[PDB]
C-alpha cells in the first residue's frame, strides 16, 4: 500500500512541510492565525505542501482518508464575525482565485461561487446569493459554495471544535463528525466521486476568508492526516 | 438534543457501568480480556450498562453517533489465532445465544449465523459455512455473521489497532476507520436502517470467541463514545 | 566473535531463560508487570538468566550492543504516577537492594541513591534527594540514581512507548531513541566506559517500584537483544 | 515540537514523495533497484521527495533523527561486485555529480572523491584513490569518499541486512547499528556538527554506482524515519 501520514499538534513557521497561501501568520502559541484582522478581504490559505496521489489512472484505484483537526473562532469587536473556515481538497496548482472578493467565497471560488474543489465549511454567515441556510451550518462543497448538502450548526466564539472526516474509498462516501464543545454532535455525509471531479495529484488544506465589515478570528490548532492507497 | 456519551481509559470489574457477559475478565492493567484461554469454545462480552435511544417511535428521529476503541490480538502457542472481536449494537436483553458454539459465531450468533445485533467484526479465522473471505477481514454484519460486506485487513499479532466509527442519520450510512501498525488505514462503509433492524433502545458492547483448537488474547483497551438524538 | 541474542514478543512465568525477583508478574496477555499496586513499597525486577560477557580479560575489548523494547506506564486512581523504570546492566550475582525502600531507587539503589549498575532511566516523579530535574525524564545512571545526564520527557498513561538503544565500543558510546506515542521522538547520548564500571560478566534486565503514596501500573511488552564480541 | 516521520514497507512508481535520479527501478515486488546491470559507471540515486529543516538558525536547535532501512547487494555473473550503497544527506537542490564516474564514488561525490554531503558507505570494493581499508567496510564519510573513519565489514551476496541509525542533537552523535545476516552486529559512530557541514534544508536518501568491470545488484527493500526538531 502507498500511504502518507502526519501529524501536526502546534504549527511553526518555515516547516517545508506547510504552505501559505495569503494572508496567514503563526502565532508564538503554535496556532495558525487564517486571515488580517486589518485587511479588507482577506484572505489565508494553508496547505500540506507535499501533493498526494488519491486515485491512480493505471490500476483505478482511490485513496482511503482518515483526517482528524480542530479550530477555533472568536469574535472581535465592531465587526461581523465572518465568514467561516473551509477544510478543502484541490488539484496540485491550486491557488487563492485570481480577483478574490473574500467573504463569502472562503477564499476557494469566484464571484459566483465556482472554483475546482471538494471541502467540507462552517459557514458563519448567510450569502443569499450562494443559497445559504439562514444559520451557521456545515456543509460539502462539490465545485462551489453552494453546498450540495447542509446542516444546521452553530458556532461558538472562542470555542474549540474537534472534527473527524472519513473519506471511503470503495462507497466513494464522505462523512464528517463534529463535536460542539458542549459533548453535541453534528454529523453529515455524501457520495463524492474523487475520481471525477479531481486530478490524481491534490493539495489538501485550510481555508477562511473575511470581507469590509465581516472579520473575526480563524485558528488552526492541529491536525493529524493519513491516507492509504492500494497500489498495483 | 439527548446526547449520550462516555469514555473509558481503562476498566474495572466492579463499575456498574459496564455489564459482564461470559468468560470476560479485567486484567490489573485495566484491559479487559473476552475469551478464556484454557476454556474450550469460550465466549465473553461487555455492555455498556446503559441502554441508549437511538431512535423515536414519537417523532420517528434516529440517532447520529461517533465511537472510537483500541483493541490487541496475540497469539498462544499451540492454538490457532480465533475467532476475532465483534463491536455490536442489539437489544437491551441481549444475552450469549443459549448453548453456544463459540468459535465463528463470535458470541452473538447461532449455530447457523443468525441473531438479532448489528455490527463491526475484526475476524481472523474463515468459516467457509458462514460465507467468510479467505483472509482476516473486517466485516459488517446486520442479524448475521453472514457478512453484509467485508474489507481485507491483516491482524498483527501483539499490535494495538486503533477504530473510528461514524453513523450519520440522514443517510444512514455507517463507516468505519481502522489504523494498522504499519500506519496504513483500511475502511469500510454500508448503508444500515436502524430504525428496521432494532428497537428503539439498544446496547453497545464487544463480543470475542474461540473453540478448541482455535484460541487468542482478545483484548479491549480504551472506549468513548457520544450520540445525539434530535428532539424536533 | 562472540555473539548473544535473544527476542520475546510475550513472556512466561515458566521460563528458566528470565530471572523474577520481587513483585514481578506475568499477566495472561504475556506482559510483564514489575509492580504490586497493593504493596507498599513495590520493588519488581526481570533479569535475562544467561550472563553475558562485556568484556575480555584477555584483549582490553569492549562488546557493541544494539536492544529494543516497548513498555507502558498507565495511572492508577488515588496514587501518584509514580515511581519509573530503568533499563539496567548489573554483576551477574544483582539482587534487589537489602531492605530497599522502593520509591525514586527504582529497585536498583541503597537509601543515598548509589549500588553497582549502568542503567536508562524512565523517571517519573522528581527526587530531589536525588537531584532529579522537575519533570519527567530520560537519564543514564552510573551506579547512582543522581543521572549523570538528563533529558526532559513525558510520560503518557495507557501509552505503548517504543526504545531503541545501541552501544559502540570503539566510542564507548551509549544512546538512545524513545518514540512517544505522539509519534516525536527523544534522545540522549553518553560516553560511558563499561570495562572501567563493570565486571566481565554481567546480566541485563529492568526494575521499577513504588512507594506509600506512588504507585502506577508498569509493564514491558517486548524484548530484542543482540551482542558482539571481538575476540582478537 | 516538529517531526517528519514516514514508513516505506515497499516502494511504487509515481509516488510524489520518492525523487528517482539516474539509472534506478522500481521491480515488480516494491524494491528499489539502485543500478542499471548493462551500463558502464551506472549511478542511481534515491531521496524522500520533501527537504527537511534539520537545524534552525531562529533558535540554534538542531534535530535528533532515527532511521532503519534494510537492503540486499547481490553479485552477478562474470563481474567484480562493486561499488556499494551510501545512506547520505544533502543539500535540498542535490543532483548526480557532473560527469560522474560512477565506481568509488558512489554516486556522490567527483573524481578526487570530494562533494557536500554526510553519510553512511557499505563499501565493497578498495579504492586506493580514496585511501579504502582492505577489506569490505562501513565508513562514515564527511564531504569526501576518504572516511573520517571506517570499521571492517563484510558483504554477503543475496543477504539482506538491516541498519539502524541514531543522530542525537546534544552529543551530535551519529550511531549505527549493522545486523548481518549470521545475526552478528556491528557499530560505528562519529561525532559530526551537522549544523556546521549542511544547510538548514536538507534531503535524505541512498546512492549506488558500478563501473565497467564492478557491477552487482544494489537493493532497498524498506526505510522508516523520524526527526524531531525542537522548536519552542
Ligand atoms: O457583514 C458580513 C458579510 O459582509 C458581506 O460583505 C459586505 C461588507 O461587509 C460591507 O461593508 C457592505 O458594503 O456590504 C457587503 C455586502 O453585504 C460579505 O459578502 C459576507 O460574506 C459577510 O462577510
Ligand atoms: O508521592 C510519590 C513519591 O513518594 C515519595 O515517598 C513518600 C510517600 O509517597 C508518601 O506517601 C509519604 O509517606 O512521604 C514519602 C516522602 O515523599 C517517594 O520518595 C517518591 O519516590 C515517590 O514515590
Ligand atoms: O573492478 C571493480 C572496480 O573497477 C574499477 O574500475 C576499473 C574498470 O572496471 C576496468 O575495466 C578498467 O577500466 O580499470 C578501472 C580501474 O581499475 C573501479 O574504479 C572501482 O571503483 C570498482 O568498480
Ligand atoms: O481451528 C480454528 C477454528 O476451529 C474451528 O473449529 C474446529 C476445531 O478447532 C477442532 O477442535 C475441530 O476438530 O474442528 C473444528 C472445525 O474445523 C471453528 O469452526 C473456527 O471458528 C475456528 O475457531
Ligand atoms: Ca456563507
Ligand atoms: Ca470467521
Ligand atoms: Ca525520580
Ligand atoms: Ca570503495
Ligand atoms: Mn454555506
Ligand atoms: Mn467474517
Ligand atoms: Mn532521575
Ligand atoms: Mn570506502
Amino acid at each position: 500500500a502507498e500511504t502518507v501520514s502526519f501529524n501536526f499538534n502546534s504549527f511553526s513557521e518555515g516547516n517545508p512541510a506547510i504552505n501559505f497561501q495569503g494572508d496567514v501568520t503563526v502565532l508564538s502559541n503554535g496556532n495558525i492565525q487564517l486571515t488580517n484582522l486589518n485587511k479588507v478581504n482577506s484572505v489565508g490559505r494553508v496547505l500540506y505542501a507535499m501533493p498526494v496521489r488519491i486515485w491512480s489512472s493505471a490500476t483505478g484505484n482511490v485513496a482511503s482518508f482518515l483526517t482528524s483537526f480542530s479550530f477555533e473562532m472568536k469574535d472581535i469587536k465592531d465587526y461581523d464575525p465572518a465568514d467561516g473556515i473551509i477544510f478543502f481538497i484541490a488539484p496540485e496548482d491550486t491557488q487563492i482565485p485570481a480577483g478574490s472578493i473574500g467573504g463569502g467565497t472562503l477564499g476557494v471560488s469566484d464571484t459566483k461561487g465556482a472554483g475546482h474543489f471538494v471541502g467540507v465549511e462552517f459557514d458563519t454567515y448567510s450569502n443569499s446569493e450562494y443559497n445559504d441556510p439562514p444559520t451557521d451550518h456545515v456543509g460539502i462543497d462539490v465545485n462551489s459554495v453552494d453546498s450540495v448538502k447542509t446542516v444546521p450548526w452553530n458556532s461558538v466564539s472562542g470555542a474549540v471544535v474537534k472534527v473527524t472526516v472519513i473519506y471511503d474509498s470503495s462507497t466513494k462516501t464522505l462523512s464528517v463528525a463534529v463535536t460542539n464543545d458542549n459533548g453535541d454532535i453534528t454529523t453529515i455525509a455524501q457520495v463524492v466521486d474523487l475520481k471525477a471531479k479531481l486530478p490524481e495529484r491534490v493539495k489538501f488544506g485550510f481555508s477562511a476568508s473575511g470581507s469590509l465589515g465581516g472579520r473575526q478570528i480563524h485558528l488552526i490548532r492541529s491536525w493529524s492526516f493519513t491516507s492509504t492507497l492500494i497500489t498495483t
